[PDB]
């Protein structure tokens, strides 16, 4: 039994929600959250730019100082930092970016990283500014996530086609 409420039961492990992540984080205080990061964490807009406001830039700062020690991270790649006042840990996770011309079959090394947490709330990867079909998305976690994964989307429209759309 976990505090997540309110979401609609897809699979075994995944669940799907119409809702603001950040709400949510703030909310369920989750052991992680994950993060629509890009490979310098530079967390302007969309949810890296939401969750990183939610923190007062204190996301950022911490960023900004592991990217000068390690570099940046890989397109399908992650790192695990603090989850400030949002959760214990964020995972930061790049799915590809189309609006970039990166490779979408990227998208399922991206998921993979969820596998290395029993529990994660997060955001469909590569969605929103990312560029990538939100369907899509979701079929590929679907089918590479096996830890248990509640998937908060903000857009209420988008949710009902996903759910209405999901074999
Ligand atoms: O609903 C989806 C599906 C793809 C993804 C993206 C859409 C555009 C770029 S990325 N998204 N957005 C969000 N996901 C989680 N929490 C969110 N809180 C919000 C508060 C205001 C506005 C948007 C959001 C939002």
């Amino acid at each position: 039994v976990n505090s997540f409420s309110g979401y609609l039961k897809l699979t075994d492990n995944v669940y799907i929600k119409n809702a603001d992540i950040v709400e949510e984080a703030k909310k369920v205080k989750p052991t992680v959250v994950v993060n629509a990061a890009n490979v310098y964490l530079k967390h302007g807009g969309g949810v890296a730019g939401a969750l990183n406001k939610a923190t007062n830039n204190a996301m950022q700062v911490e960023s900004d100082d592991y990217i000068a020690t390690n570099g940046p991270l890989k397109v399908g790649g992650s790192c695990v930092l603090s989850g400030h006042n949002l959760a214990k840990h964020c995972l930061h996770v790049v799915g590809p970016n189309v609006n970039k011309g990166e490779d979408i079959q990227l998208l399922k090394s991206a998921y993979e990283n969820f596998n290395q947490h029993e529990v994660l709330l997060a955001p469909l990867l590569s969605a929103g500014i990312f560029g990538a079909d939100p369907i899509h998305s979701l079929r590929v976690c679907v089918d590479t996530v096996r830890t248990n994964v509640y998937l908060a989307v903000f857009d209420k429209n988008l949710y009902d086609k996903l759910v209405s759309s999901f074999l």
